[PDB]
């Protein structure tokens, strides 16, 4: 339905309150039933109005005007909900036609550092709601994480670049407001041997259903058997995975064993057999001997004896009836032996090629994921197929920069907040020696996690932050990822998909240029370096890694089928002091917890909170991704109204 629509829309349960609406609305919740349901309308239809045209502010007015009687009749009510959907970044967030203009004078002064999709989000929300907002910066451009590359008709994403589901998304609504030009990606992902050769369908459908079954696994022995700790250490997925693929290698050498046993007391049965049938021989030459030797003891000698011989013959032919039925059962036992390994070595390179794809999507080595809690997030998934911007994921931080006052090539030093405000000191990096004071009554930190794990610190707190949120910093996972983009002059590859894998070699090194994507209407291709392999291979020159590209892609479709580059670049996502790391993942012995840690702020010592925390490290259920990031900005700018304007 369209108003039950808006709500799944906006990640709401159409028909019951959130807790968050229960503090809000507690009259509603203690009150009769009926007008708890009148609630739930208003909310739901206010959405709906926003969600069909998110281009423009939906106002108070515009929403009284659009409810239908006797809905349009109960005026405070529906101002109370606006209200909370507004403070809460449900309806008029992202870039939109301001009805009301900004209000002339402005109420408290908020610093926030960081310029990417959380930054910005706040920064549009807390200048909608009235406050001074400065952002400060510390590369030359805005995105952050969203990084976009543009030179000649050239277009792709170093960071993000791909929109998960739109349904539930907040980036569908940004999508429509700014015109983001998506595209669904195509499932069809081929692999290629490290000679080139594609990997048969056979191999690649069993190699990716025993995948699946061994993760099911992991997660079977983590939720149901409780094989969380080991010899007083928090487990990791790859540590499960190693431990099922050892009781498989297991499994296959005992049928291997009981296979044998099977053989040799068969070729047991059969010597001895052929031992008796020997001496029965034996045993019938000797009476076969004793009638030619042969009065009325003579006429009855030749009776018996013949009665003798062929007693024995029948002896004989019945065992040399079970010597068929025992060589028979032999013959089929060698013609039907169980595997001899588990993986064969081409095999396991495959295998190893779907775990780089995993280590691809949580940006760091299987080693270092929690077990228990690495996939915590899965309930919280989009529906709908997954897109990527055609033109660029930067068009979406471009356009919530607008009018939004933002220093660029302004490197935050140290951060001081005390009982009495904040003061914010940053360099130019265009000469380090030019220095700035900020003084505000609150600062909004969206660096991101490998920033804050930075030791020696890029970023020094004054005072120190409290163990409860360094520890929090120290336990967390921030991994890392990159990309070799290649643009040619022509397009040699399958245009009709989207993306074909490389089987890297060996396991340590499986996740080297593994993947490749074809998602642009120019000639582009991305090769993605995970796990192991992205950290290590930042230290590779460009030139060298592209050559790299290119070997295996001239291994894919032939030599003189693979003309230079026109154009490359090279991501080192950990290397840029700016991220330090791509993003968070859940690190073995950490829990989604930490992510409700990272988002709690700071309040110094008796008083009211002062330095507050967003990015895609400080969102439970979101992380890692620019919808979190966003939403995060979101939640922080709604805390912050309601510290600084009242709730
Ligand atoms: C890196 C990366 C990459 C490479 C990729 C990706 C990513 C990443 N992601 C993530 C995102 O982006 C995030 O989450 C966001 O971005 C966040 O944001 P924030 O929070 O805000 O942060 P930033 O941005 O960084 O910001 C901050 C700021 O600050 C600053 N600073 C520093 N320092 C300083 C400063 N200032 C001052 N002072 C001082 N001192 C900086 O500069 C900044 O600005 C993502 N996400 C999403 O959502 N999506 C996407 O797509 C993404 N990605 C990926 C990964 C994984 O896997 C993903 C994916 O994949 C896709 C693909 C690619 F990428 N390629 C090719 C193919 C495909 C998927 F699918 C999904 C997901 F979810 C993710």
């Amino acid at each position: 339905s369209g108003v039950e629509g808006a709500a799944f829309q906006s990640r709401l349960p159409h028909d019951r309150m959130t807790s968050q609406e229960a503090a809000c609305f507690p009259d509603i919740i203690s009150g009769p039933q009926q007008t708890q349901k009148v609630f739930l309308f208003i909310r739901n239809r206010t959405l709906q109005l926003w969600l069909d045209n998110p281009k423009i502010q939906l106002t108070f007015e515009a929403t009284l005007q659009q409810l239908e009687a006797p809905y349009n009749s109960d005026t405070v009510l529906v101002h109370r909900v606006h209200s909370y959907l507004e403070r809460h970044g449900l309806i008029n967030f992202g870039i939109y036609k301001r009805i009301k203009p900004l209000p002339t004078k402005k109420t408290g002064k908020v610093i926030i550092i960081g310029s990417g999709v959380s930054g910005l989000a706040a920064a549009r929300q807390l200048q909608s709601f009235g406050m001074d907002v400065t952002l400060l910066e510390a590369r030359d451009r805005v995105g952050g994480r969203v990084a976009t590359f543009r030179k000649g008709n050239y277009v792709a994403d170093l960071g993000a670049m791909v929109v998960t589901g739109l349904g539930g998304n907040p980036m569908a609504v940004v999508s429509k407001q700014v015109n983001m030009e998506l595209a669904k990606i195509k499932q069809k992902c081929p692999l290629y041997e490290a000679n080139g050769q594609a990997v048969p369908k056979e191999k690649d459908e069993m190699v990716e259903q025993e995948f699946n079954r061994l993760l099911e696994a992991t997660s079977y022995l983590s939720h149901q058997l409780d094989f969380n700790v080991l010899n007083n250490k928090p487990v990791s997925l790859g540590q499960a995975l190693e431990v099922v693929i050892q009781l498989q290698e297991k499994h296959v050498k005992d049928e291997q064993i009981e296979h044998w046993k099977k053989i040799v007391k068969t070729q047991e049965e059969l010597k001895e057999l052929l031992n008796k049938m020997v001496n029965l021989k034996e045993k019938i030459k000797e009476l076969h001997q004793q009638y030619k030797e042969a009065d009325i003891t003579a006429e009855f000698l030749v009776k018996s004896k013949h009665r003798d011989l062929t007693a024995l013959c029948k002896e004989y032919d019945e065992l040399a009836e079970t010597q068929g039925k025992l060589e028979e059962k032999l013959q089929e036992l060698e013609a039907n032996p169980p595997s001899d390994v588990y993986l064969s070595s081409r095999d396991r390179q495959i295998l190893d090629w779907h775990f780089a794809n995993l280590e691809f999507a949580n940006a760091t080595p299987l080693s270092t994921l929690s077990l228990k809690h690495w996939d915590q997030d899965d309930d919280f998934e989009f529906t709908g197929s997954h897109l990527t911007v055609r033109n660029g994921y930067s068009c979406v931080p471009v356009a919530l920069a607008e009018g939004l006052d933002i220093k660029l090539n302004t490197a935050v030093r140290q951060v001081r907040y005390t009982a009495s405000g904040c003061e914010v000191i940053a360099v130019n990096t265009r000469s380090t020696s030019q220095t700035f004071i900020y003084k505000c009554d609150a600062v909004l930190c969206t660096l991101p996690l490998g920033v804050l794990k930075q030791q020696p610190p890029a970023v020094q707190f004054v005072p120190p932050l409290p163990e409860w949120k360094t520890s929090a910093v120290q336990r967390m996972g921030f991994g890392n990822l990159n990309k070799v983009v290649l643009c040619f002059d022509r397009v040699f590859w399958d245009p009709s998909v989207n993306l074909f894998g490389h089987v890297g070699s060996t396991t340590a090194s499986r996740g080297e240029l593994f993947l490749f994507w074809n998602l642009y209407k120019a000639p582009i291709l991305l090769a993605l370096v995970a796990g192991e392999a992205a950290g290590i291979m930042e230290n590779i020159s460009d030139d060298v890694i592209v050559g790299r590209c290119l070997a295996i892609l001239k291994g894919i479709f032939g030599s003189s089928a693979v003309p230079q580059p026109k154009e490359t670049v090279v991501s080192r996502w950990r290397a840029d002091p700016w991220a330090r790391g791509s993003y968070s993942y859940v690190a073995a012995g950490s829990s989604g917890n930490d992510y409700d840690l990272m988002a709690q702020p700071i309040t110094p010592g008796p008083p009211i909170p002062r330095l507050f925390f967003a990015g895609e490290h400080t969102i439970r259920n979101y992380p890692a991704t620019v919808h979190g990031a966003l939403l995060s900005g979101l939640r922080e700018a709604g805390r912050i109204a309601d510290q600084f304007l009242g709730a």
